[PDB]
C-alpha cells in the first residue's frame, strides 16, 4: 500500500503477511457473508491496484465468484474508457501517462506507474477507483450467494423473538448488499402483541414486548 | 485512526489487522456482556468515523442489535443537527465545511473531511463525538441482552458466598450499563451472619464472615 | 500509555490489542494468583489513568473482587484529597488545574488533562499514583482469594520434599501479598533429617538432604 | 528485502520470521494450488535474490518440483547470458560489475553486490528479474500438479450448479497457469435451461437460471 | 529495557507483552532444563533491574526455586556491598548516588535511578550486573533439578547409539550448569566397536562406527 | 543483531522473541532435515556471535549433535588462529584488538567488542565468519542424521512416480548437504517408459511420461 512515513510523506510499503493471511482466512471462514466486504475494504486500506489483485488472487476457493468479479471489473473498466478516453501515440519523454481502465485494474500498469498516479499532485487515486469497482462486484456476489428470501424468514412457534429478528436482519443485509414484514412474519402469539403496540414502534420496543 | 508520528504530528494510519480481528473475536466470544464496551472504546482509540463504521460493520452476527444501534445513532445525529444547524448553499472555495450529524456518523463524509476536522485547530473531534453516540447505543444493547433481574440473583443453600456475590455484581453491571439487597438475597445461614455484622460493613468484611 | 518517541519526547500512544488481550487472558487463566500483580504492573507500564481503567474494566468475571477494588481506590482517593486539598472556584484561563483523587483515578479527568499532568515539568505522575492504589487493592484481593493457611501446608508421607516446599512457598506468597515452620510441617522421615542439619541451614541444603 | 526507511531511502532489511513462516506454511497447506503463486509474489515483495533463495530453500517437501524449478531457473539464466554478455577480465577498482545469470539467481553474487545493483541509479532490478524466472518455473509446476483435465469436470446429476462451476473454474485456473464447454459439461436438466438462455449469457445469468 | 532509538540514543522502553509471555511460557514448558537460562538471557537483553524482577516475579510455579534464587541474589548483593561501600549521609543536590547491592537488585532503587546509572557516562551497568547474579542463581537451580547422575546414563541393549549419546550429553549439560565414560557406559556390542577405534576418536567417528 | 536504523546507521538491536521462538520451534519440528539450515541462516540475519550462541544454546534436545557442532567450531577457530595470528601483550589504550578464533565464536569476546568489529571501517564481519563455521558444522550433522542411502530409494510397484521422485530428491539433498540412478531405481513399468525417452530428458519430461 501507500502510507505516510514518520517524516510525513507518501511512500509505498509492502503488503504485510498479517494482512495477506487475514484476508485469506476471512474468505475461508465466512465465504461471502455480507460482513466480508467491510473487512476487505479495511484490510485494503491504502492499497495499490497490485495489492488489490494480490488479495483477490490469493483466494483459492470460490473460483466461479472470482470469475464473476472479473466480469464486473471489466464492465467498470470499459465504462471508465468511455468516459475518459486516453490519447494514443508516444508519451512525452519522462512524463506521466493517463490511466486506462486496465491500468486502474492493475493488469496493464506497473507498480511504479500506480505509485506515480496515487502520489501525484493532484493524485489520480487508482487504488480507490479500483476498490470501488471490486466492491460493486463483491456486493453482487453477496446477493447471489444469499441463501434465503426475506419472505421465508418466519418466526417458529417456539423460537425466541430475539433469535427470529437476528435471522431477519441478517437476511435483509444479505439480500440488499421492514418493521411491517417483521410483524407479518412473527408467530401468532408475538404478532398479537406487536399489533397491540401500534404504528411507529421501535425495534427496541418490539423486542421488550415479545420478550 | 489518527496518531502522532515519530516526529510529533497528527496523521492518519490504517486500522490494523490485529485491531480488526480483536474486535470481531470479542463480539464472537462475549456477545454483549458489559465488558465488551470498554474493549470497544480501547480498540477504537483515535478512530475516525470511517474506522468506527468498519468495526461495527465487520460484525456478522447480532444484526437485530446492530439495527437497534443504527437507530440510536440516527437519534443522536438528529439531536446534533438541532443543536448545531449548518448553513446551506455553496461552500467557500478550499475551505472546511461544518459537519452535520450524518458527517459525524461517517455516512455522508469522506475520510479526507474526517481527517480535516479531527486535525484542525481547534479540532472538531468527530471520532470522539461519534464514539460517544455508539457507546450510548451499545449500553442500551447490553441492558437489553441482560438475561436476569438482580431480584432473581439469590444465594443457593450450598453455593459459596464468593460465587453468589460474583453473580450478583455481574448482574448489577449488566442491568445498569446494593449491600442491603445482597444481604436480603443471601441464604439463611449467611444472612444471619451478615445481619450480626451490622450496618456500614464493607463487601470485604462480609466475604470474610460468610467464608 | 505515555512513551518516548524516536525523536526523544513524551507522547501518548494507544493501548495495544496485544496488551489488552494479554491482561484479559492472564485474569482468565490465573484469576488472582499472586503472580498476576507483577504481570499487571508490567502490562500497564507508562499507563494513563484511562488506560488503567480500561484494563480493569475489560475484565468480565470476578465482579465481587472488582467491586472490592473500587472500594480500596475510593479510600485512597479520599486520603489523597485530605493530604492535597485543591482550591475551589474558576481555574486560571489556559492553566493546568490540580488533580483531585477522582482525577487521579480517571473518573473526573479527561485524557488530555491526564497527559498534561504526566508530561508536565515537573510531572504530576497520576498514572503511577493510581497504579499504586490499584496494586494495594489487588494485593488485598490476592490475600482474600488465598485458599489455604500456611498452617495447613504439610508434607505427605509419600510426597517428595521438592513438591512440598513448592506448595509451602506458593502459599506463603499468596498469604502475605519460615524455615522453622517448614521443618515443623515436614513429614516424620524428612523432619528427622532436617533436625540433624542444625540451625542456619539454607533451603538449598535442606532440599539436598531430604532428596 | 530492500525497503524505503522513515527518512525516505532504499536500504536492506532482514527477511522477517513472519514472512519465512508464512511461506513455509502456505506450501505445507496448499502444495502447488494456483493461488500459491500470488502469495509467493506478495511475500517476496522487495526481495533480493538471496531472500528468494531463502524462501525456496526453506521448503522441505516437494523436492522433485524444487529440482524442476532449478532447471527452469538455469534455462532463464542461460538466456540472460546470451542476451547480455559480460566482458571478462579484471573489474575496475571500486566499480560495479555487470550481473550474469547466476548473479541474478543469487548463486555467484554476494548480498552486497545484490544491494548495489538494486539500489543503483539506474537500478539493475536483479530481485524482480529473478522473481520473474521463479514464477515462470512455479507456473509450470502448478500445471504439472493439476490433477484433472477440464474435459473431466462434469456436473453430477444431483450436484448444485454453484458447486460444479467452482470445480470448473478451479480446474481452468490450474490447467492454464469457456462458457460453451461449461454448458456442454453441465447435467441434462441444467443444460436444457442454459441452452434456452441463448448466446452471450454471463456466468451470473447462468447461475441464476440453474439455481 | 534500555534501547537505542532511531536517532541513536539510549532510552527506556516498556517490556513487551511478547517478551513477558515468552518467558512465562518457557518456564511453564521447560521448568529448569538447562536451555531455559540462555532463553532468559536473550529475553532480558537490555533489561533494567525492574525488568529482571518483573520477569522473575511473573513466574507462578516453582516457588521453592524462586526462594532459593532470592538467597543467591542476597549473597551476591552482600558481596557487592563489601567490595563497593557507599558513603552514608545526604546526597549532593541533583547528583547521581552510588548503587548498593539492593539498588542493583531493584528492591531499593527506582526506575529513574536505574536508567540514570545505565545511561551514565561512563555507565554503571546495573542491569548486566544483576543479570549475572540471577544467572548464577539459575545455574544452581538447574543443577539442583537435574534428575539423573551421568553415572546412571547407560546405553540399553536395544537402544540406538544416537539416542544414548543424546541422553548422555543432555545429562552432562544439566549436571554441570567425557568420551571415556561415554564408552564405559555404552552397551557390550557398541563398547567393543568403540574400543577398537582407539584413543582420540571424535564423537562423529564414534557415532558412525556404532550406527 | 546489527541493523540499519531509520536514519541510516549500523546499530545493535536485541534478538526478538519471534526470532528466538521460530528457531527453537523449527528444530523441534524438523530436527536436522536439510531445510533447517537455510532457516537458520535467515533467522540469524545480521547476527552477532552472541546472537548465534543464543540460538544454538536455546536448543534443548539433540545434545550429541550440539556437541559435534562445538567440535567443528573449535576446528575452524584453530584454523583461523593459524592463518591470522594475533600479537600478544598489552593493547594500545582505547584501540580495537584483533579477534582470535574464540573471539569470533563469542566465547572470549564481549558484545561491545563484537559490535566494534562488525561496525568498524573496514568491518571485521565476525558474525558472518562465525555463521559460516556453524553452517559447516550443521551440514555435517544433516549428513550424519540422513536416514537412507540414495541406493535404497527405489520406486514401489504401486508407488506413483511423483511420490518416488520426491523421496529420491529429498534423500539426495540430505545425503550431500542423478537422472541415470533415478531411472535405474524406478519400477519395471516406469523404467521401460523412461528408457524409451532416450538421453537428455528433463525431469519434467520423465514425470509426464510415467504419469
Amino acid at each position: 500500500p501507500i502510507v505516510q512515513n514518520l517524516q510525513g510523506q507518501m511512500v509505498h510499503q509492502c503488503i504485510s503477511p498479517r494482512t495477506l493471511n487475514a484476508w485469506v482466512k476471512v474468505v475461508e471462514e465466512k465465504a461471502f457473508s455480507p460482513e466480508v466486504i467491510p473487512m476487505f475494504a479495511a484490510l485494503s486500506c491504502g492499497a495499490t491496484p497490485q495489492d488489490l489483485n494480490t488479495m483477490l488472487n490469493t483466494v483459492g476457493g470460490h473460483q466461479a465468484a472470482m470469475h464473476m468479479l472479473k466480469e464486473t471489473i471489466n464492465e467498470e473498466a470499459a465504462e471508465w474508457d468511455r468516459l475518459h478516453p486516453v490519447h494514443a501515440g508516444p508519451i512525452a519523454p519522462g512524463q506521466m501517462r493517463e490511466p486506462r481502465g486496465s491500468d486502474i485494474a492493475g493488469t496493464t500498469s506497473t507498480l511504479q506507474e500506480q505509485i506515480g498516479w496515487m502520489t501525484h499532485n493532484p493524485p489520480i487515486p487508482v487504488g480507490e477507483i479500483y476498490k470501488r469497482w471490486i466492491i460493486l462486484g463483491l456486493n453482487k456476489i453477496v446477493r447471489m450467494y444469499s441463501p434465503t428470501s426475506i419472505l421465508d424468514i418466519r418466526q417458529g412457534p417456539k423460537e425466541p423473538f430475539r433469535d427470529y429478528i437476528d435471522r431477519f436482519y441478517k437476511t435483509i443485509r444479505a439480500e440488499q448488499a421492514t418493521e411491517t414484514l417483521l410483524v407479518q412474519n412473527a408467530n401468532p402469539d408475538c404478532k398479537t402483541i406487536l399489533k397491540a403496540l401500534g404504528p411507529g414502534a421501535t425495534l427496541e420496543e418490539m423486542m421488550t414486548a415479545c420478550q
